[PDB]
């Protein structure tokens, strides 16, 4: 006769969701041109709860070929080349908590090494790349870099201190914020798979 | 060699089961004869726990084209027609509680507007249409109306007060009972998809 | 007509924070106006509505964002309204009978999102204004999001209502004059 | 060469018991040497290493064995090292960048096991010895298992690290002389 | 875009005069910035950089021009850098490991010239400016020529570093304002 009146969808939640991850190894290849693609993946940040229950915790990460803190492997590469650019970079949330837990997480993309204050969930949600969700569940939609809007065709493998210098050496940053009823507990990690193209070799000693 | 000695079945329970439901809209069509089929779905009852933990809560619902309380939409239709009959009507249980919760639910069908007392789980289980199960899980078997046993080929769209008058205007009622360790908490809702055939138009003012 | 005359505003953001009643298990209702002028719930958008005269919604999808665990005992519902005057009697069983009505458990993120139906807009271009009144209201806002939730939890924020949209603004105006 | 010259030792067993820090949420690290002489974590194996001169590992698979419930809030990681001198700075983010690195939630039993790569052995046959020192160490042990875990739980054993292996021993020796 | 908007400056010239250390056999280093504003080493070019706002390098080839006899005992090296901040530790063995590194005997004129790679420019158009600072520097100059030489000869000029180029300037500016 007629069409349906409603649409029913079975929903369910496990005691705990997560992900096991085995590292296969970085991928590097030299190619024609000066181009040499570096591909890798790993953990970016260890997101841990606030000492005050329910309070928001936040921060940002610089995407650099010379950010020995969070992108150690990439640093090894960065130290030997002068310039580079990002082919693609995807970030994702991974829970260490049971579904029983309360809280939520969010992350987005920033393009100015200077913008590092006032980071909050409600604010990241209205920033480009916004991804979010209950803290206990892996992030469905991933956060991906947009190279078509890069401000520089080729960024620099340098470590100069300025804010401008920073923007000339960093194509973007990862802002993130989270909150949870748990107190000072590590909620999860932000993972990253990426591919960057290094160019113009240079002796490491000098590149500094 | 021989046949199996036993039969093993893996069983499992999630942290919480449920259902998302998007309303698509009522379906109405005029047809040859005086017949005009009304199809719809929605929530029937909001079942909420007893103030005394573990105590049973119960009740019944009249299936009417003029039961503005639980079947509001259907009332709009009922007000314009004189007679009607039910093609099909199916009721189902939907949990708002985690699988962690204790309690159970049950529902069945009654055919006398007068029988509205002494409703209990153990008693609904021995009444036609009996469906039941742990409170935290959606009901597998649904409760369906049996029109082949209707007492009237065509029921009346009226609102007369009598008990008899009630039985001449109502083809059946939904009895239900539930209990839970939770106190005064809304356990879930009883959903309904149905199709009724209205006939013999009449000005709403007069139909009262 | 040339490029630039219409400015697209594509983005998303938290519409509202839905927090439970002080009395355990009491339904909590609400209505949100979709405006280029609702600075409380659409900040990013509002900062532009203020500098343009007219606008229209290309598309808008709403979804429930839970922030409470699986063991929580609640339910949520949303639907779309088109009369600014419709603000009372917002109950769950009623939203489930109005256009796009989506209901589901509190801990579960919406699967089948709720969406705006542009082909039925009451008018081509809405006004970026604030004049109070029912009529004036319906001419400045294309629709609203009615919602209702309930939970055994007491005065706790259950989650938010997300909105992923794209709206087109037209006819720039001075922020001051435009009020 | 005749039968018997090489003695296969096939078995499995608990490598280590991983227990959380006294200060909630503090990463706990560790390194386990795969020896026919590590009597603390490889008892069954050690009782034979002691009576043979040389040996080699045919295969070895490591896996995480959780003993805490689904609601537990922790993470675990393992990787394989080949320098006995590498014993510091064992953090999770680092194991995840070294060969075979496997990370996952605390309550979840490892799916994709970590395994030894024999075709890359630094040498054909390792020595069943105990001489202290970095060099001496690398000549007596083919590899190590680096691990790190963390959990909100305080000073509680989270699980164990299992090992299913097969190693070949050769050249019998008197238990006493061999030390 | 019409003719004239871009002004090509094609020419060549002596970049630097490389003269040996006062202490026999001591490596001598250097770095040269390729600017429309480096009046010391790019006079002809500088006189134009000064009157234009932006510019880009179409092509640039560098070569070693010896001015000492065959019996001289020295070596020379050049390479290309792209960070104005990279100015220390310029040794021969290092230039030989960086892009375009060319090494050879002192008396021998370069055969395989060193050349700029435009397709990798950090930016489309560089600025004809002088603002001091690392960042400001990298935005005004596309690259630098690092060089190092050594010779038993004492404080004698060994040769020069030649440059054959073509750069495009755009957006004329008043010589005074432009500083």
């Amino acid at each position: 006769g007629q069409q349906p009146t409603r649409q029913v969808t079975p929903v369910s939640a496990p005691a705990a969701m997560g992900t096991q991850i085995t590292y296969r190894g970085p991928q590097v290849v030299t190619q024609y041109g000066d181009i040499t693609p570096a591909k890798n993946s790993g953990s970016l940040v260890r997101v841990t709860s606030s000492a005050t229950a329910g309070t928001e915790v936040s921060g940002t990460v610089l995407f650099n070929v010379r950010n020995a803190t969070e992108l150690p492997w990439l640093s090894g590469q960065g130290s030997r080349y002068s310039k580079y650019r990002v082919r693609y970079a995807h970030f994702t949330w991974e829970p260490i908590v049971g579904s029983n837990t309360n809280g939520e997480v969010a992350m987005a993309m920033l393009y100015d090494v200077a913008d590092v204050t006032s980071i909050t969930i409600e604010r990241l949600m209205q920033t480009r790349g916004g991804t979010w969700g209950p803290i206990w569940s892996p992030t469905r939609k991933r956060l991906s870099y947009d190279p078509e809007h890069a401000s520089l065709p080729w960024y620099l493998s340098g470590v100069s201190s300025g804010a401008a210098a920073g923007n000339i050496q960093t194509p973007f940053q990862i802002a993130w914020a989270a909150q949870s009823s748990l107190v000072s507990t590590t909620l999860g990690r932000i993972m990253a798979e990426y591919l960057v193209e290094l160019t113009d070799p240079v002796d490491v000693t000098i590149n500094q």
